C-alpha cells in the first residue's frame, strides 16, 4: 500500500517561520558566512511529501522468520511494568506541545485535575475501543543546516499530549528494556560515545581481516509497513504484561502505530499514513528492532560471515570477516537486494570499508588522537558543519533545545568541540553572567537540564581525563575540520586560542566551579600546563540513565 495518501490540504506552519540566520554581533564571531546557514520551513514540505510517498514492496522469506523467532524468544524473558499516570506525567517535557483538550505541558507535570481526568478517559478509551484510528497532527520540522554544493524540511506525525502520556503508561518500560534484551550488544543506545567507540574498535579487532559498512535506508520511516508494525507488536506481546497494558499496546498498534488520519495545524484533513509515525513513543525502539531484524536476516541471505551489528533506530553499521575485495562487494550487493525485498531499499548505495575511521554511522565516525603520555586514544567525532551551523543559529536566537551543549557533551574530545564550541560558549556565558544557569538539551532524544559549570565532571566521567589533553589528531580529521572552517568562514586556530586564553583567565579568577572549567576545558590553550587530577565530583556522578535507550520522537524528559 501507499506510505501516504494526500487530500490536497497543505502542511501548514503554526506561526512565523525564520529561514535565515539573523545578523548578530555574537553569531558573527563564530561564523562569518551567515548566508550559508538556513533552517527548514513548511515552504519545502511539498518537496518532502513527494519523496516519502510511494508504494511499498515486501517479500518475506525463511531467514526473516527465523531471526524473528530468535528475537521473540529473547523478548520472552521480559517483564514490563506499566507506569501510573503520575510517573508518565513526570516524564513529559515542560515545553511539550499542548493538548487540544484544555491543558498543556505544565498542567500534565503538575498533575492538574483537568489534565489527569482527560488522560484517564483516553486510557479507558484505549481499553474499550480497539479500532477507531487515532488523530495525529503532521508538521514540517524546522532544522538548521549549511548549504551544500538545500534540504527540504522533514515531517513529523504526533498524536495529542493526552495520547502521548498514555503511550508512556503502557510502553515506557517496554521501549526502555526490550531492545537491549532482544539485540544485546547490537543495541547502540546502551553505549555512551566512549563505549560506542570501544565496542566498534574491539569488534573491528576481533576480526582476522575486518570489513565494515554503513547502510542508509532511503526514508526508513516510510518503508516501514503495516506488517512490520504488527511484527513489532508481536515482539512486545512476548512480554509479561498487565492486562490493561496488553490491551493498550494492541489498541495503540491498530489505532496509532500502523497509521491513521493526518490533520494540519489549521485542523484540515491532510491525508492518511500507512507507515511509521516519527513522533510516537515506539518510534526509536520500533525502528531499531525492524532494522536489526531485516539486516540480520539480510546478512544470512548474503552469506556475509561473522557479522556484528550496531543499530540505533534506522541507523545501521555492520562489521564482518572479509572474504576478499570481489567477494565482499558481491556479498554487499546481495545484502542490499535482501534488504530491498524486506522493504528497506538503500538511499546511498553501501560500499565496503576496510578502514575503520572512514565508516560513518550515527552521523559519526571513530578516529584517534593522543594524550599527555603520548598513547593513542580512540574517540568519537563527526564532520562539524551541522553542529557549528546550529551553534551559530542558537547563538543568534533562543531555542528550546541547545544542541551546542549536547554537542559539547557528546564530542568533548574532538578538536572542533574544544577549540570552537567551548571557547565560543564559555566566553558568551561569562559575559552575560549566566554560567550558573541550567540549559535544556537532548541526548539520544531524551531531554535533560544541565548546568554548564558541571561540564568538567560530566566530561571526565564519560570520556576520561584524556579529553582535556588529547592532541596530535589524525591528518584526516585535521583536513576535515580545516576545510570546514574555510567553508563556513570560521576564525582560525590562532584567533580561537587567543579567545580561549582570555576566557580561561577570566574563569580562573572567579574560582569555584568556573575555575574548574578554566583549568580543564582550556588547558590546551596555555603553554604552562596545569596538572589535571581526577575531579571528585566525577566519582559521585550518576550518569547511567543517560545511555539506556533511544527516545527520539518519544516526547521524553528525564527530570
Ligand atoms: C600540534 C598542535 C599545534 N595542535 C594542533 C593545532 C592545529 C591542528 O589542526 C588544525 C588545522 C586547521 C584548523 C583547525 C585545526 C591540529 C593540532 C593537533 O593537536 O593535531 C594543538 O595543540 C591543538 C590541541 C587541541 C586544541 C583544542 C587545539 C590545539
Ligand atoms: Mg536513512
Amino acid at each position: 500500500s501507499m506510505s501516504y495518501t494526500w487530500t490536497g490540504a497543505l502542511i501548514t506552519p503554526c506561526a512565523a517561520e525564520e529561514s535565515k540566520l539573523p545578523i548578530n554581533p555574537l553569531s558573527n564571531s563564530l561564523l562569518r558566512h551567515h548566508n550559508m546557514v538556513y533552517a527548514t520551513t513548511s515552504r519545502s514540505a511539498s518537496l518532502r511529501q513527494k519523496k516519502v510517498t510511494f508504494d511499498r514492496l515486501q517479500v518475506l522469506d525463511d531467514h526473516y522468520r527465523d531471526v524473528l523467532k530468535e528475537m521473540k524468544a529473547k523478548a520472552s524473558t521480559v517483564k514490563a511494568k506499566l507506569l501510573s499516570i503520575e510517573e508518565a506525567c513526570k516524564l513529559t517535557p515542560p515545553h511539550s506541545a499542548k493538548s487540544k483538550f484544555g491543558y498543556g505541558a505544565k498542567d500534565v507535570r503538575n498533575l492538574s485535575s483537568r489534565a489527569v481526568n482527560h488522560i484517564r478517559s483516553v486510557w479507558e478509551d484505549l481499553l474499550e475501543d480497539t479500532e477507531t484510528p487515532i488523530d495525529t497532527t503532521i508538521m514540517a520540522k524546522s532544522e538548521v543546516f549549511c548549504v551544500q554544493p538545500r534540504k527540504p524540511a522533514r515531517l513529523i506525525v504526533f498524536p495529542d499530549l493526552g495520547v502521548r502520556v498514555c503511550e508512556k503508561m503502557a510502553l515506557y518500560d517496554v521501549v526502555s528494556t526490550l531492545p537491549q534484551a532482544v539485540m544485546g550488544s547490537s543495541y547502540g543506545f546502551q553505549y555512551s560515545p566512549k563505549q560506542r567507540v570501544e565496542f566498534l574498535v574491539n569488534t573491528w579487532k576481533s576480526k582476522k581481516c575486518p570489513m565494515g559498512f554503513s547502510y542508509d535506508t532511503r526514508c526508513f520511516d516510510s518503508t516501514v509497513t503495516e506488517s512490520d508494525i504488527r511484527v513489532e507488536e508481536s515482539i512486545y506481546q512476548c512480554c509479561d504484561l498487565a492486562p490493561e497494558a496488553r490491551q493498550a499496546i494492541r489498541s495503540l498498534t491498530e489505532r496509532l502505530y500502523i497509521g491513521g488520519p493526518l490533520t494540519n495545524s489549521k485542523g484540515q484533513n491532510c491525508g492518511y499514513r500507512r507507515c511509521r509515525a516519527s513522533g510516537v513513543l515506539t518510534t526509536s525502539c520500533g525502528n531499531t528492532l525492524t532494522c536489526y531484524l531485516k539486516a540480520t536476516a539480510a546478512c544470512r541471505a548474503a552469506k556475509l560471515q561473522d557479522c556484528t551489528m550496531l543499530v540505533n533506530g534506522d541507523d545501521l553499521v555492520v562489521i564482518c570477516e572479509s572474504a576478499g575485495t570481489q567477494e565482499d562487494a558481491a556479498a554487499l550487493r546481495a545484502f542490499t537486494e535482501a534488504m530491498t525485498r524486506y522493504s528497506a531499499p538503500p538511499g546511498d548505495p553501501p560500499q565496503p570499508e576496510y578502514d575503520l575511521e572512514l565508516i560513518t554511522s550515527c552521523s559519526s565516525n571513530v578516529s584517534v588522537a593522543h594524550d599527555a603520555s603520548g598513547k593513542r586514544v580512540y574517540y568519537l567525532t563527526r564532520d562539524p558543519t551541522t553542529p557549528l551551523a546550529r551553534a551559530a543559529w542558537e547563538t543568534a536566537r533562543h531555542t528550546p533545545i541547545n544542541s551546542w551543549l549536547g554537542n559539547i557533551i557528546m564530542y568533548a574530545p574532538t578538536l572542533w568541540a574544544r577549540m570552537i564550541l567551548m571557547t565560543h560558549f564559555f566566553s558568551i556565558l561569562l559575559a552575560q553572567e549566566q554560567l550558573e544557569k541550567a540549559l535544556d538539551c537532548q541526548i539520544y532524544g531524551a531531554c535533560y537540564s544541565i548546568e554548564p559549570l558541571d561540564l568538567p565532571q560530566i566530561i571526565e566521567r564519560l570520556h576520561g581525563l584524556s579529553a582535556f589533553t588529547l592532541h596530535s589528531y589524525s591528518p584526516g580529521e585535521i583536513n576535515r575540520v580545516a576545510s570546514c572552517l574555510r567553508k563556513l568562514g570560521v576564525p582560525p586556530l590562532r584567533t580561537w586560542r587567543h579567545r580561549a586564553r582570555s576566557v580561561r583567565a577570566k574563569l580562573l579568577s572567579q574560582g569555584g566551579r568556573a575555575a574548574t572549567c578554566g583549568r580543564y576545558l582550556f588547558n590546551w590553550a596555555v603553554r604552562t600546563k596545569l596538572k589535571l587530577t581526577p575531579i571528585p565530583a566525577a566519582s559521585q556522578l550518576d550518569l547511567s540513565g543517560w545511555f539506556v535507550a533511544g527516545y527520539s520522537g518519544g516526547d521524553i524528559y528525564h527530570s
